[PDB]
DNA sequence: AATAAGCGAAGTGGG
DNA sequence: TCCCACTTTCGCTTA
């Protein structure tokens, strides 16, 4: 089963939901969600995972918070903005 | 108030 | 057994 950070990285690379997520500075690995269209992306995550309940952005962002310690994704101090680690990016 | 972003014990998967 | 990698529930804080 795909990991959340890889799901997001693949979307950014493919461009398939450009109205829900986008690079801010791709060289730095910073990206941002759409305030109005992020829920459609969260829904896609839950369906790809086969989860029992409908996925929400709040539940997806909670999983993102859990990467804070191990470092794969860090929250940036700008609205709806995150940053991948160089390690995640280099793969 | 209404809305939104952000934060942090127990259940489910698949090892 | 007991960790993985989240998921789900529920409530709180700030703007």
């Amino acid at each position: 089963k795909i990991r959340l950070y890889q799901f997001l990285l693949d979307l950014l690379r493919s461009g398939d939901m450009k109205d829900s997520i986008w690079w801010v500075d791709k060289d730095k690995g910073t990206f941002q969600f759409s305030s109005k269209h992020k829920e459609a992306l969260a829904h896609r995550w839950g369906i790809q995972k086969g989860n029992r309940k409908k996925m929400t952005y709040q539940k997806m962002a909670r999983a993102l918070r859990n990467y804070g310690k191990t470092g794969e994704v860090k929250k940036v101090k700008k609205k709806l903005t995150y940053q991948f680690s160089g390690e995640v990016l280099g793969r």
